[PDB]
């Protein structure tokens, strides 16, 4: 199926998913000096206090922490959004050497890994229902550079032995997403798309200026994550990122001066 390989990797998923050469497909770089203010946009307003982690899954492309989304318990409102979304997981892109690993850039920078905390539209009553609408999802997305340990990230990576292989999972109750945030909320803003198939143009993009610090041993952590299933060939889990698409008929929008 897709991946990231030279063989099914991102130059290839076009012939199944057509939309990948679409109008409105992320990531994008973000130009910082063509980017512009918008005044009209609102603060993100980021309500994490009562979120509720299940499970940890290794899916075979990252890893997902997946939320109870049955109720409105981590939800993003503002900034460019109307109405309420809500967190269903959130999950990296991340390198296999520190100078690369983001999806979005920045002025043709990459970072280590980027943090997409995904979150889809109440008004359309559940998930798959979203990824059918323009306005059906918001992620919120976070640089990782490596410095400093991200305490709140720990926690993540202790678990991540548990789930090395494809089709493994894990408890991952009583995780607060909070401590993954960097302190700044302000962000450039604009419409694309998943950066996985089925790469749908549903996506509002928040990408949040500021980056989080994590250390170069957390990071190592997640490269020695397994694409690959229990008792198969060894893959590592490495270089997980769709590079920049064209930007075509858009505009990236920041919220700060
Ligand atoms: C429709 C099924 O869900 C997906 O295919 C997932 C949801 S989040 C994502 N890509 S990303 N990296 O833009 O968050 N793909
Ligand atoms: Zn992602």
């Amino acid at each position: 199926h897709w991946g990231y390989g030279k063989h099914n990797g991102p130059e290839h998923w076009h012939k199944d998913f057509p939309i990948a050469k679409g109008e409105r497909q992320s990531p994008v770089d973000i130009d910082t000096h063509t980017a512009k203010y918008d005044p009209s946009l609102k603060p993100l307003s980021v309500s994490y206090d009562q979120a509720t982690s299940l499970r940890i899954l290794n899916n075979g492309h990252a890893f997902n922490v997946e939320f109870d989304d049955s109720q409105d318990k981590a939800v993003l409102k503002g900034g460019p959004l109307d109405g309420t979304y809500r967190l269903i997981q959130f999950h990296f892109h991340w390198g296999s050497l520190d100078g690369q690993g983001s999806e979005h850039t920045v002025d043709k920078k990459k970072y280590a890994a980027e943090l997409h905390l995904v979150h889809w539209n109440t008004k359309y009553g559940d998930f798959g229902k979203a990824v059918q609408q323009p306005d059906g999802l918001a992620v919120l997305g976070i640089f990782l550079k490596v410095g400093s340990a991200k305490p709140g990230l720990q926690k993540v990576v202790d678990v991540l032995d548990s789930i090395k292989t494809k089709g493994k999972s894990a408890d991952f109750t009583n995780f607060d997403p909070r401590g993954l945030l960097p302190e700044s909320l302000d962000y450039w803003t604009y419409p694309g798309s998943l950066t996985t198939p089925p790469l749908l143009e549903c996506v509002t993009w928040i990408v949040l200026k500021e980056p989080i610090s994590v250390s170069s041993e957390q990071v190592l952590k997640f490269r020695k994550l397994n694409f690959n299933g229990e008792g198969e060939p060894e893959e590592l889990m490495v270089d997980n990122w769709r590079p920049a698409q064209p930007l075509k008929n858009r505009q990236i929008k920041a919220s700060f001066k």
